[PDB]
């Protein structure tokens, strides 16, 4: 229709073969090395955290939790976003001061809080571990010494690149099968259109491109669309990124705070007047089943065999 | 809530002070360091072009050209976004593909594509003129080699972020006094948060907040800018478009990415976009004119830097 021809101009679908990162050229070896990295729990102190508890490829590449503290950026516990398409964000942090983010962009965003604090301790648990420098060499040819936190963080990132959704029905939807999705998804994504939504949750992400003065906060003056709203405010120091709402309908909780589970709620709590927007509950629940069709194929990932400690590997950190 | 307490959520003031850059503390050595750099045309291969050329402090931080290519990430001509206050961006680059844009964002966004191509070129260029070692180590103490082209772009930084244009009539209005803008300026406001303007141009930097799948473009189906340009967004865009910050743009024409469209109410009327989901109406435009004129902060007074002479080994100036 014209739904769908502005449909095709707000969004595209996720490509099934994985995006070519800038200086960061994938190889089997390396996207390979960074599966097993992704997996590999001795990169946190305890021996017991990997990327994959946070960012669980089986939970739609989230854990089903609120909140968590795994990276240097965070000025405070928040909701682990999907790594699935996390390659197609632009905006890559939930909320920062605007003169910090782009600078934060530095990355590199494969690196947790561990990682990045003690970097020697993630080299020298790597290199203690035998079949790890080989791996290293194979993946980063030509280097006299791969075994590096940079280099860790390249082969994450193109094995993150494979962790995309392509076919959910919203993109045979917009690969111009009008059947695609139900008539009231196709009437959700009419509102979504038409209230101003798809402005900020955009691209071939949907959302994920950018940073705005709104963020969801509880109500300081009996439900969640009670208690939690849209907060605008003065004394903002940080703006909030809108995210990719790609398999949104598989990554509860919501929002920075991860303090909303139901999606609906959500997106009743987005109908803002802060936003410019007001929805009705038959709208949201319209607006739900468009959410809904927005959940691609989930990649099926072999869990690597991991190489053994040597006598030498640094111990857990305890309890 | 009424027109001020909803621009004041939108938005936030510019500070006076520089914005401090993490990693890249500030000095005054480092500031004057960087300023003779952003000045300095010896980082062009001609010998003739510097930072200034297409930033000029004295035209709003802009060239008043409609496009040059100066940098390497652009794959095209773009028009030269202002500099005053681009320490306040996000979005720092034009236009770009979304999985491109966050690695892009390791800039530096402080080199020419000469500097970026040619860096040890850059260096050579700086350790040839003997008074630019002596001001890298006193930029970069502690550092036995402190001529990289690294700091070339930290030194440039730390400069940038003293361009920055507090006091806006618009700021003052922010920070309460209604008075601080006209009536009308209030409505423009009014039309530009209204509208849904805001939500792409926001913050404390009125934009550079985020990338939009728009662009304006050559309409290909009557005749002035709002009749031959539009916004346009289509199934086949590679590209996503960076919503400028819109502090003094009534200073630094022409607009758009293209530098295409010279007069801003004609960027307004385009801005008026169905593509958008907005309308409005030729007053309308005026009275969000008038208010985007209040954006004009006050222009840093810059010292052009003495710069240190080349010596004999200073590599020679080319034309091509
Ligand atoms: C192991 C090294 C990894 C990798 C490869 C990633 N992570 Fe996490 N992650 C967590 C939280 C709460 C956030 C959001 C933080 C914030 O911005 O405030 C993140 C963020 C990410 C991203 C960004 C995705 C995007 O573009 O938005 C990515 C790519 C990412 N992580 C990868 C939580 C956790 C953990 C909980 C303890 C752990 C462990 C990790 N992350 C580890 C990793
Ligand atoms: C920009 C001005 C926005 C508009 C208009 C809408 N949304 Fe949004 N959305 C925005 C931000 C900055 C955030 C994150 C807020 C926070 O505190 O974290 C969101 C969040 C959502 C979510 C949560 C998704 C997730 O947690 O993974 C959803 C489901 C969502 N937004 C949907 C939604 C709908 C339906 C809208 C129209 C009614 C809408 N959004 C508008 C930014 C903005
Ligand atoms: C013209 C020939 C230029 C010269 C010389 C330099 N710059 Fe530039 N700059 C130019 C353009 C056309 C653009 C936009 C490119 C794009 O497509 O995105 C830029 C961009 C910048 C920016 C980004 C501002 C922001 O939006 O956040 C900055 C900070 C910048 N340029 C600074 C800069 C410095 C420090 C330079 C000397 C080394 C310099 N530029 C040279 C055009 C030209
Ligand atoms: C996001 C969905 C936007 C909304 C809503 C509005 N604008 Fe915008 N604006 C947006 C982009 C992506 C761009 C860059 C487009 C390009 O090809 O370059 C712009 C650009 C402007 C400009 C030009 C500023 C400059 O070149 O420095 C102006 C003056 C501007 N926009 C004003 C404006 C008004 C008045 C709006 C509501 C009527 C409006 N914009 C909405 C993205 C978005
Ligand atoms: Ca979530
Ligand atoms: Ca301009």
């Amino acid at each position: 229709e014209d739904v769908m021809k502005r449909a095709q101009g707000l969004f595209k679908p996720i490509p099934a073969k994985p995006p070519v990162m800038k200086d960061n050229p994938a190889s089997p070896s390396r996207v390979e090395l960074g599966r097993m990295l992704f997996f590999d729990p001795r990169l946190s102190a305890s021996h017991l955290i990997s990327c994959n508890t946070c960012h669980n490829v089986g939970l739609g590449g989230t854990d089903i939790l609120e909140t968590s503290i795994g990276h240097g950026w965070q000025k405070g516990p928040r909701n682990s976003p999907t790594v699935l398409n996390a390659v197609y964000n632009i905006a890559q942090f939930w909320d920062g001061r605007a003169e910090d983010l782009a600078a934060q962009a530095k990355g590199p965003v494969q690196a947790s809080v561990e990682m990045n604090n003690k970097p020697e301790n993630l080299v020298a648990t790597l290199k203690s571990i035998p079949g790890y420098p080989p791996l290293f060499r194979k993946a980063f040819p030509g280097q006299g010494d791969p075994v590096t936190f940079d280099n860790v963080a390249k082969a994450i990132e193109v094995f993150e690149a494979t962790l995309v959704t392509p076919d959910a029905p919203f993109d045979k939807y917009l690969k111009g099968n009008r059947k695609a999705i139900s008539s009231t998804a196709e009437q959700g994504l009419a509102l979504f259109l038409d209230k101003g939504c798809a402005a900020c949750h955009s691209g071939v992400n949907m959302g994920g491109t950018g940073y705005f003065p709104f963020g969801v906060r509880e109500d300081p003056g009996v439900d969640d669309t009670g208690r939690y709203k849209v907060t605008s405010t003065a004394a903002d120091k940080y703006v909030f990124r809108s995210p990719s709402l790609r398999n949104v309908a598989i990554t509860m909780p919501y929002f920075h705070s991860g303090k909303v589970w139901k999606l609906k709620d959500a997106v009743k709590i987005m109908g803002s007047a802060q936003l410019g927007i007001s929805i009705t509950d038959a709208d949201a629940d319209k607006i739900v089943t468009f959410l809904n069709t927005l959940t691609g194929a989930q990649p099926k990932v072999m869990h690597p065999v991991l190489p053994p400690n040597s006598d030498d590997t640094p111990r857990p950190v305890s309890n």
